[PDB]
């Protein structure tokens, strides 16, 4: 149907906007601490601690499959990156501190993303 196509075009355009958001957030992680999944070879107990691991590569796979239907879903995954790190790692670590800085810097980007998503529809 034409309605299905129009809905698909909306999803495609959201995907474009979320790719630009993802790029901007990942720039706020210049150490590449959140770039890839925590390795279960290197941290064998991880899944005893963290029930829903997340990382930027995994988000990018989801995004390229047009797997985010709305901004809330995308933000959920970004918050997992931050929140998982702040639980597994202590306050005094470079990992926790990287997550704080990513959260604070990313807030700015996400605040305008939400306006754009609402504005363009």
């Amino acid at each position: 149907s034409m309605e299905q196509v129009a809905m698909e075009l909306r999803l495609t355009e959201l995907t474009r906007l979320l790719r630009s958001v993802l790029d901007q957030l990942q720039d706020k992680d210049p150490a590449r601490i959140f770039a890839q999944p925590v390795s279960l070879k290197e941290v064998p107990d991880y899944l005893d601690h963290i029930k829903h691991p997340m990382d930027f590569a995994t988000m990018r796979k989801r995004l390229e499959a047009q797997g985010y239907k709305n901004l809330h879903e995308f933000e959920e995954d970004f918050d997992l990156i931050i929140d998982n790190c702040m639980k597994y790692n202590a306050r005094d670590t470079v990992f926790y501190r990287a997550a704080v800085r990513l959260r604070d810097q990313g807030g700015v980007v996400l605040r305008q993303a939400r306006r754009e998503v609402d504005s363009i529809g």
